[PDB]
């Protein structure tokens, strides 16, 4: 059912479904098998930042994930998202654990969409969360996601003693639909930034965090924990 | 039930409920009887712009409505909106006709809310509509409001032949709730701008347009057409 | 001397120096011979909008020029501007006439540069001119450029009777240097938008308008009127 | 000569020139004797944030200074800055030490000015420094001010061993002039935010930090160290 465009921060190589044999960032267009990936060194317990950038002019969905020591991974993929997404969408963040686990803590998330037509006629949506609240009424939380008093978005279950749990899936979508393209726009652009804290005591962290764009009514697909990152009903 | 803070562009003097005896802009806090007004020369058939500005520092809700020839009216009112509004709100635009009538056409609407805490931790919501679409999924339309193909928001009924109808009420609220204050914010500010086209063939235009802030579940009060501008169940 | 990156709106095909045999938009990196062009139908006397977009992630300089009837031309070019430009620059607008002529009237110009590092540490510059004033102290006007009372930037000479003159060159650069890249930035992006009105009574319009980025001390090169668009000392 | 509007973070009570007998924030219009002040508990060695807000609608210059534990001081003052400032200005930050001393370290500074006319015609300037660089070409440094490799703006002299020096004055002004009012603007607003770190080993910290607005050619007045905060030739 859902149509998904996602940038995944994939901490666990599932080499039997396309993953390269390392942690990676990837651009996912309607499939968990990334159309493009790049090797990503996830820094356990460090606060990372992902930036996702698209414009309809260059038609390049780009993402960069960095940590404070400056190591970064970038992935870009040429794609015309007008042909992929419906005109109205919701944007959100998703994360998973499976057999292995990790905290999928989002510390901030910002997003901007703009449709520039002809002629000083722009429609724009911008939000920025640097602090999430307990009762975050402009966010739709799905599955295991929760917003804490500590001001974070915990996309997957973390135990009272601070421990990430396995087989968790959770997503947070901005409440308002976004008009991410409009056929008379000369420029439809968006950008998204989030900061995250992936920490694991496990033998390996898993499974990752994705920023995604979906149909407005998108919900977690059945059994999308683990390697499917809460975005896809399957690994096709 | 609803809690309303509004800036009204009031085209019709209802002198028996507080209006001054002229068209006016006013600041309405939980009552249609404006706490403060200023004489406003509505320019029939011209495109006006209203700007509404509040910050929690100066605690002054300010509004200015202007037309291209530069005539403008300003109203300011000292008020602590933390004590008025709930923490989460919806923001919107409302307009009415009663016995007299006018087009209450909104050509653009923009809004920004920011909560600045301590410490480069800001939450922000910004939207901008310069063109409304027919199926405007990030707007909640109430009552007679409609968004047209022409890219406008018609808050009240306009006849197929372009004529405004009487006894109309309509509102458009942004879909996402807004967090307009948060007690640990050092600055909670917002601003709103809209452009409007009030045209009437009537002996007098009525009744006006308001930008308002309300509880998230706000709906048009019963019999709020006319002088109550779709905001208030009564003239108290 | 100068280093120039430019998006040109080139109204005159100078086929002996690389131009294609039509009006075109092009991306110029250190040469007037565009690395990339696209056919552009200049609409005489209509107000056009150009949008220029770059990010250091996708490393794609993109431009689109459109008119209100929606005809548009787009050009994109993969390039790493960190390797082209100095770290600090000035940004501006340039236009020329030669043997043929045209008004090169800019009605608005906006620009944003951002350097996003690690870690909610962004440097940003944004300006927007929708109205230029006579004494525009945040603009550096070179050559024939002038800002009028009418609120426009006339990059090339227009006669008192409204007529564009030949052999004119003029540029307007934003006063403050811009830091358009910084090697520790994870994202260095910029965007620029301007609206323009190219009108000509001539047998052909010429020569065009460019948005450019240059070294801070950039000045009009000698004999850069006409086909060199006020950017290049020569056609190499 | 200079015309100064300033918000001062005044760490040292100079009770013989108007200061109240405590550290205070104040709004200074053409005089170091603040038109309005508020008691401010400066938290030695903590990172503070000041927010300064003005709009020409409400005509209230407002400032709030806060620290992460949430203690804050606010000051507001009704004033029409169109009658005070010239139309074009420079904006900057100033700080002083005298007999007592303190670090006057600025960690970030952001500013926005907007002139909204009639009719989707806004001029705007926004800058944001979250990191200052050594060679900060869009800043004018005066007196003792320096930008470090550490990414801070040290408005006053700090010794190689980290110690603030006495009798220091330094200012940083944004390079481009700002058009802070224009008589046909319906709204002329600005806001400024900076974060600062005032640390002192002294028996008392002194003298403070100001954000100011001045004539474009403003320079440090002779003998404006200490209680005059680098803004005023005297205490009148
Ligand atoms: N370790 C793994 N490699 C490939 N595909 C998988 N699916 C689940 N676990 C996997
Ligand atoms: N003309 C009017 N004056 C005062 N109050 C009113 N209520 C309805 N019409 C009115
Ligand atoms: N018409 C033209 N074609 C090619 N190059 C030129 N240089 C000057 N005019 C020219
Ligand atoms: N301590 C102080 N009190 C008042 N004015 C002053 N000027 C210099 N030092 C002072
Ligand atoms: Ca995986
Ligand atoms: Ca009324
Ligand atoms: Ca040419
Ligand atoms: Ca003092
Ligand atoms: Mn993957
Ligand atoms: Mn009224
Ligand atoms: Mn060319
Ligand atoms: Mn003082």
């Amino acid at each position: 059912a859902d149509t998904i465009v996602a940038v995944e921060l994939d901490t666990y190589p599932n080499t039997d479904i396309g993953d390269p044999s390392y942690p990676h960032i990837g651009i996912d267009i309607k499939s968990v098998r990334s159309k493009k990936t790049a090797k990503w060194n996830m820094q356990n317990g460090k606060v990372g930042t992902a930036h996702i950038i698209y414009n309809s002019v260059g038609k390049r969905l780009s993402a960069v994930v960095s940590y404070p020591n400056g190591d970064s991974a970038t992935v870009s993929y040429d794609v015309d998202l007008d042909n992929v997404l419906p005109e109205w969408v919701r944007v959100g963040l998703s994360a998973s654990t499976g057999l292995y686990k990790e905290t999928n803590t989002i510390l901030s998330w910002s997003f901007t969409s703009k449709l520039k037509s002809n002629s000083h006629e722009t429609n724009a949506l911008h939000f920025m969360f640097n602090q999430f609240s307990k009762d975050q009424k402009d966010l739709i939380l799905q599955g295991d996601a929760t917003t804490g008093t500590e001001g974070n978005l915990r996309l997957t279950r973390v135990s009272s003693n601070g421990s990430p749990q396995g087989s968790s899936v959770g997503r947070a979508l901005f409440y308002a639909p976004v008009h991410i393209w409009e056929s008379s726009a000369v420029v439809a652009s968006f950008e998204a930034t989030f900061t995250f804290l992936i920490k694991s005591p496990d033998s390996h962290p898993a499974d990752g965090i994705a920023f995604f764009i979906s149909n407005i009514d998108s919900s977690i697909p059945s059994g999308s924990t683990g390697r499917l990152l809460g975005l896809f009903p399957d690994a096709n």
